[PDB]
């Protein structure tokens, strides 16, 4: 359901999909399907066993494990997230800009007090498919070099991060498919639909005119700022 | 399972079933069967749904709707004490100990400003059974006469309390029955068990001797406690 709004002029609907494609690789996070087993296991449970009122009544009556399933799961985000903070702060003061050593064996040497704590949170994030033990060390060296922080090292795999963070074959631009009511070729207008498929989501997109805005003005004195003490 | 223990000289099993129940009627909280049933209901929709082991290994490892529920229970019975607290000492500064009236008018004046508060808080703590309004009025009262504080007043609601606390017919005597393996009217002995059976409990009694105890003298000068600054 990640939703973000876009203005674009007068461009066909390929043209439309395209500048949506761009958009897409740079703005939404990663197609995670490991985020979204979740709900389809929750589902599939609900298969496992007037009235469709009543059974809502007595659904919503009863004890919600997702409230404190989530809040559990966050507590332990959390928690995993400062073992992962601590780790990687003083695994970064393990070295010293200046045995001399390149930054990708510096990555090698410093890695190993930080590597648990790494996987953990990214087992714990759903992150684990998304980065190699040489992608992290690639990263880490390069935050090496660069000067970077522990924490700037570590805003790549804190959150979910954009789909150009990650490998190339992770992301799939062939692999584009665009449904529309009408011909792609007709330019964009008000109300109209269409859909851009991936292998397993769909970027599903309606395009709404800006409306007819009718600016006036109205003279406010800057002399009418006065005050006064009494309440209001 | 509200368990005390006492201690006992040479009884027969008679007369320590009845120093037993006379330690029932002043120490042990009143029987409140609507404390029981969470655990019938639950068993119940147990029963609405090698192996032995691996279900039980399932079970301990799905959510535990026990702990959140008799969480949340607490914080909503901590809730509607706060309440009570406060509508009672509100109501208490409503009368001065000095129209004229004597204690069960002033009882009746200031009670419908706490009632609703003592309403919900018998019903959240499953004690709605035990005080009638009657009652209510003439321990108010009682509480009015003798000085006592808001909190005296209401000690005897927050919490379950003994069964001589309540009103007579809510313990019952006469229905008393007595198990044992042997003769009643035999004296104690170690481990006997006996059975004081109500209509709905029963006091499960098992019998212990008083272990044979060798006490000795040792010497402790007290010229040999002399302390070092030194670290241990």
């Amino acid at each position: 359901g990640e939703s973000r709004f876009y203005s674009l002029g007068h461009l066909s609907i390929q043209r439309a999909a395209l500048v949506v494609l761009e958009n897409y690789y740079k703005d939404f996070t990663i197609y995670n399907p490991n985020l979204l087993t979740a709900s389809k296991f929750r589902a599939a449970k609900h298969m496992a066993g007037a009235m469709i009122a009543a059974a809502a009544r007595r659904r919503d009556s009863s004890h919600n494990e997702l409230y404190y399933e989530e809040a559990e799961h966050e507590r332990r985000v959390k928690k995993r997230k400062a073992r992962l903070v601590v780790a990687v702060e003083e695994a970064f003061i393990h070295i010293q800009r200046l045995e001399v050593m390149d930054p990708r064996e510096a990555a090698q040497a410093i890695f190993p007090s930080m590597a648990r704590a790494l996987q953990k949170y990214l087992r714990i994030t759903r992150q684990q498919n998304y980065h190699s033990m040489e992608s992290i060390l690639q990263h880490l060296a390069f935050c090496i070099t660069n000067g970077m922080t522990p924490k700037a090292f570590l805003e790549r795999y804190l959150s979910a991060g954009p789909t150009l963070q990650y490998d190339k074959d992770r992301w799939l631009s062939t692999q584009w498919r665009l449904v529309s009511d009408e011909a792609v070729t007709n330019g964009l207008r008000d109300g109209i639909v269409f859909v851009l498929k991936c292998l397993d989501f769909s970027l599903v997109v309606n395009v709404k005119k800006i409306p007819f805005i009718i600016l006036s003005e109205e003279f406010i004195d800057p002399k009418s700022h006065k005050f006064v003490l009494r309440l209001q």
